[PDB]
């Protein structure tokens, strides 16, 4: 058989069955005869191919699979892997090279030292030796992205390999099952686990990793045994427990002070599916009080070996979370009592306080809502004012790359059919991925994007004040029309210029069949 | 305290009291002040002392540090490298920088662009961005070495480093704990042991990571419990299984169509602590004949992706194989028949053959004696003709990198000085390290070398043959004198050219208190 | 044509007839049926093949060619390219792969990710996409070799290719031929013209790439028009000025205030064939003084760019030598007086004092001796105690790497057959490439070693003492018979313990028809 059926053969074998893509020249004879039983999703550049993939294998629990166009289109997502990177993403990308025998000459379209490029934001990166070897090193691919800890892989294909003859022994490649479902040894457990037991005053901190996992309803029955206060790790890609459980204390501040003062008192910190810890602002101060001890348990040992204090544990945090939750005894202390609901800030009939819209959202969406963030300098608030009962219902730039929820939004509504997903994302935000708006329009994939306009680039106004940074040029964003630019894509636009154009313009887009993107003005 | 105090401290916590180095300028504010419980290993070409801390690593099942001079000594050092990334070896790798003032001058010494230096041979590379930074990095890199799937790791420092203060914080660093004991979780693992249970004619294949992890045992209860017949991996860095135990079936030739031949008629073949496979000569042909299922379990990710057939699991093997011996149920079948003893080869009164040399040592060798094998040619021969009933018992350049053995050997003798050392290596390979020998000397550690003199790069000759390729430079070595460079180096000198030289000199070096070179004329 | 047949014509056509190597089993198809009209030249270890290419290059004035064995061979070879990369020597390093159909499984043998194993030490790294591309591959690496700066560059090849077809237009590759034989343009030339004319008190700094161009004639007739003392630029690689010209100061100490100061009361300094400067110790100050200007012409942009202070004109240094020389009118100032002679040191009938084997060889040696240095705490003298008035008289380890001068040696007496070649080296400094030894005795090139014992790291005690670093291990090196390592591999070995016994050894090897090796006693 040829290179081009072999793959295709090991892809759906593997469990296959989408294409996310921008097309060109070196691409042609891997797309051609493209086969009945696989999808093509198109996005104009190639940050938004990648972004789409990121929000639909989050959402799926599995890989996605990418085919971009040599440098330029790899050189083009290359913002977009560093957030896939933070985000444990297990992304399968694929570029077209050009034909072996112009490689040497440097024709245009070669990738030069291409398994270079993408350094150092993948596991693992390649271009086959000869055409045969190429169901192999997609094989390894496949398997490098799933492996615990996921992430992003990268293999180069020279476009003349796809009609040549396979390898004849590459069928042993098609049913091979691969498993990191790990943990802990039954007699470090039970030290683990007893540990926990005999803690006098127990907390929790839960990352990404859970959710990735589906491990949050045993982490759930863990803080229930141990009677414990949960906190959601700094700078949080994903929402691990429920907001508004009695145990669930909120999103720490991202400072190394704001931190260690949270932790005070509590004798045994269990980290689960986080690194330790992803501050952001300057805060100096010391990493830990005075007694308190920190286990963190981590899919990942590059985590495990850069955090600054602490025991660590290298496991599956599926396997890791259920075999705690089912061991602990149930302790007799008192359960957390529920953080109090937040208060109405005043509103007047002009543009909207961050707060009202949160409010507003919360009040109307469904249960079951998958909302996005991308609004830099209203997430505190986003997070205090939401109610997010069940997994798989946030999603924030893992790296800080802006670009990444508007075209996410569209792939995590393309896994999730029956979840109506909402992105906030606001005006400075909005323009880096623009362009993944077209998709959704020509995909009819019926995702909701609320645009939180202040006319500025507010958190970087707020950052500078504080750093008394004066005479900085390039902070504000005037004389953008989204609605406009929605249209330029072919997304229906709406207005909110105060709060009951709001609330109707968001009975409208919750009725919708199609995408809605609403302009709504903040102060 | 400054970096230099807090770095020792951090080191003597974490186990480490040892050094291997050779000095120079940016490395005298790190060596200076030497403290008192901690012991400097000087060899004199660095190839020879990362040899040394690799022997001494392998056979403790721990860590060890090296110190080397900016990018001339690290480059030294690379071939060594090689061998320690494919045998998994956790080797803490750090080397002197200029002065943070002359280092964008280019100063003499100036390691340029030095984390990118010793790649792709290490897990981790780094130079810290500041003086305060050290210990921290310090400790990623002990961790980085020591998680599974072990390896060597670098750290480059700037001398002016080591003066100026740490940060106080870092103590939390010192009593940090990371574990990477893990295994399948239980409702895959009873699959997993219904599948072995359920087996007509299982086969065990073992690797270097049974060794390392000490699992011989419970491989040996395992095996017993199946039945099943047992070999070494290809290409064997250790030895993972009593030699003479009646499943024994000895080395695997390092070929595709030779595996699956001998593989043939087994319906379940089970793969503990290898690759898949490490084949050398091109051997083409099935991977495996149908109605062979394999299964894998590696403690590498890497060596999981990259397998061409069977299912795998991706654990620790100390964790797994006693999992899997306490589980499975005693087989009805009957147990394997011991091998035969090999046949005594015809030996006439003047050359030696190799095949004497093993049945030789192994009537007068004690019973845990440990080998390291160098002698190209030879190497079947030596697995079929030594008895090894215990583990860490033989040692093989693990990327096939000459220049090992020698070194390796002193280190492995200082791990363990009351087993007698015997290293065995060809007249070709003796030349690549040579001046380890000093070290031996010089610290008086009693290691045998038994130098195979045949006059010639015999593996090679041998090759070159099988593929009729004819007039080939540089295949013979004639015209050295192994009795005096061993005196150049103060090693003490004696000579074989018979079977009764053969039997005093051996018994001579066994009754020896430093370290003996033994020159054998070989046919 | 196969790809051995047509890439073995390029070679030939490119002027290259001798292959450095250390053979194995990827490179056997590319050795065998090893042509008539060329010669391998085998040493034992890797680091001497490089070493010995190296001085061949350095001396002819001409690329060198080498063969090593896969990431074993390369990595023992790196401490060796760095040298090379300081002295930018036009090395064309080659290396045997794994065949194309075992590089994905990882076959022992396999170099992985090739290209990226020599970095940051190359100027080129390269492992070809197909068979057909080997010859156009081997073409830019004799180029990237050869054109100014010239240095050192990498080619992996999978041992599979050499059998195969090439493409019959790899004919164009044959003769081409490739300039970088520039200067600076008329009207910028002529301003430099003038500024040298007018200025009041000239002086005038040179560095290796003078003698690599045989500049050397060009600049002494510069020197006379200008009327300008002459120094060699820090850490010299090699000697670029008649040493007893009267306008000779001698080698600048590398030190940034020591620089500033010997050029204080110069209003213009020109710099030919440098980095400016390559600096050693921190000695921190004025790069340099305020009434002092600096005009460096220098064949390499990455020095134009670093150097923190002067003007930079990148261009070929002979080009630019010859040019100014023939411009620049007769001044009417005084030619400068020459150096006076030095001081004999006190010597009794025991150990030698440095400056008396200084001294006796100036003496005694041909007018056209060779020397080389690896003697690193008598460097200061050497310089001034040896007479050396033609191109080509003087090596040093470029980067600071030792292990050089002793293969080196050897590469350079193979290219001048009729010159004396008398290498000096510390009995630290002989241990890193020992092995070297063997080609001399081999292939009967008949260099002199002067090894200079003074039982320790001399210049590392030195370094220590001026830090006030106590504690110190690892700085002696006791217990080595120098002699017995040289009949180990079949040099002629002479001793002198005394003046007498220095002058007669010395007389003897002179007279020598192969390698002697000389072990002196020194205080
Ligand atoms: C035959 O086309 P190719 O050789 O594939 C292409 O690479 C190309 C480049 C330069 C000149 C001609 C074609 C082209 S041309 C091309 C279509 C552009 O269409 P556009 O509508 O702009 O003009 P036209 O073709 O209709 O006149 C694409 C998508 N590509 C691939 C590509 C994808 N993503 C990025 C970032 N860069 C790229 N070059
Ligand atoms: C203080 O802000 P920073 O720490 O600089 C920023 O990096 C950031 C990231 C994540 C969270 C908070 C801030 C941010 S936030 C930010 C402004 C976004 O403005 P937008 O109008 O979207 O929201 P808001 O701040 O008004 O509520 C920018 C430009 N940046 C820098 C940046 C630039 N270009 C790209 C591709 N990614 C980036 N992150
Ligand atoms: C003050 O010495 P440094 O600045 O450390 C050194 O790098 C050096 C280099 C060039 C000139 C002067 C010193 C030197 S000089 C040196 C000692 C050589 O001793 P040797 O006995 O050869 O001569 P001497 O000093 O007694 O006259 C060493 C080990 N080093 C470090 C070093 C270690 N390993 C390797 C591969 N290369 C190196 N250069
Ligand atoms: C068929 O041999 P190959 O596949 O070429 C070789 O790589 C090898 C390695 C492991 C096992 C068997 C052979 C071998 S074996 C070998 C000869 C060693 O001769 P020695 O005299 O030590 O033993 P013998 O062969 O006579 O019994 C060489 C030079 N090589 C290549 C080589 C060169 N330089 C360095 C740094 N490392 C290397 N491995
Ligand atoms: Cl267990
Ligand atoms: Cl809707
Ligand atoms: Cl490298
Ligand atoms: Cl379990
Ligand atoms: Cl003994
Ligand atoms: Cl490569
Ligand atoms: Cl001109
Ligand atoms: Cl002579
Ligand atoms: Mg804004
Ligand atoms: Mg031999
Ligand atoms: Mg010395």
């Amino acid at each position: 058989a040829s290179v081009h059926g072999t793959t295709y053969e090991l892809l759906r074998r593997q469990g296959i069955d989408t294409v996310f893509g921008n097309p060109g020249s070196n691409e042609l004879p891997f797309l051609k005869d493209f086969p009945e039983d696989f999808r093509y999703i198109l996005a104009l550049q190639e940050a938004c191919v990648v972004g789409i993939a990121d929000g639909y294998a989050q959402a799926s629990r599995k890989p996605a699979f990418i085919n971009l166009h040599s440098a330029a289109g790899t050189g083009n997502a290359m913002g977009a892997l560093s957030n896939a990177w933070n985000s444990h993403s297990p992304l399968i990308v694929t570029a077209g090279q050009q034909t072996r025998a112009m490689i040497g000459v440097e024709a245009l379209l070669t990738n030069v030292d291409a398994a270079n490029l993408p350094r150092p934001l993948v596991k693992w990166s390649y271009e086959p030796a000869s055409a045969a070897e190429v169901p192999h090193a997609m094989s390894r691919a496949i398997h490098m992205a799933s492996m615990a800890p996921q992430g992003p892989v990268y293999l180069s294909v020279p476009y003349d390999d796809w009609d040549k003859d396979a390898d004849p022994q590459s069928h042993h490649l098609f049913d091979r099952h691969v498993s990191s479902s790990v943990r802990l040894n039954d007699q470090d457990l039970d030290i683990l686990v007893k540990a926990l037991n005999s803690a006098s005053n127990p907390a929790i901190v839960l990352g990404p990793d859970v959710d990735a996992a589906n491990a949050n309803a045993d982490c759930v029955m863990l803080a229930e045994r141990l009677k414990a206060p949960v906190w959601v790790a700094p700078s949080a890609p994903r929402c691990p427990f429920p907001t508004r459980h009695p145990c669930f204390r909120g999103l720490m501040p991202a400072g190394i002070a704001a931190i260690s003062q949270l932790l005070e008192g509590h004798d045994v910190v269990l980290v689960i599916g986080a690194p330790v810890f992803r501050y952001h602002q300057y805060d100096p101060g010391q990493y830990l009080k005075p007694g308190t001890r920190l286990i963190s348990v981590t899919c990942d040992p590059l985590e495990a070996a850069r955090a600054p204090m602490g025991d660590a544990i290298v496991a599956d945090i599926g396997a890791m979370a259920s075999a705690l939750a089912n061991l602990v005894e149930e302790s007799s202390r008192q359960l957390p009592t529920a953080a109090p609901e937040p208060a109405k800030v005043d509103q007047d009939a002009g543009r909207l306080h961050p707060e009202t819209v949160f409010d507003t959202l919360n009040d109307m969406a469904p249960e079951n809502a998958i909302y996005l963030n991308e609004s830099t300098s209203t997430t505190a608030q986003m997070w205090q004012r939401l109610n997010m009962r069940n997994p798989g219902s946030y999603y924030f730039c893992a790296a800080g790359g802006l670009g990444f929820a508007l075209p996410a939004a569209i792939g995590v509504q393309l896994a999730e059919p029956e979840r109506q997903v909402i992105a906030v994302i606001g005006d400075g935000s909005a323009n880096y991925s623009i362009s993944a708006l077209w998709t959704a329009a020509q995909y009819n994939i019926p995702t909701i994007f609320v645009i939180m306009n202040n006319g500025t680039y507010g958190a970087l106004r707020w950052f500078a004040g504080v750093l008394e940074a004066e005479n900085v040029p390039g902070l504000d964003v005037p004389g953008i029309d989204f609605r406009a630019l929605a249209k330029g894509y072919g997304v229906q636009a709406l207005k909110a210029d105060n709060l009951e154009q709001l609330k109707g313009s968001l009975q409208e887009a919750l009725s919708a069949k199609g995408p809605v993107l609403i302009e709504v003005s903040t102060v």
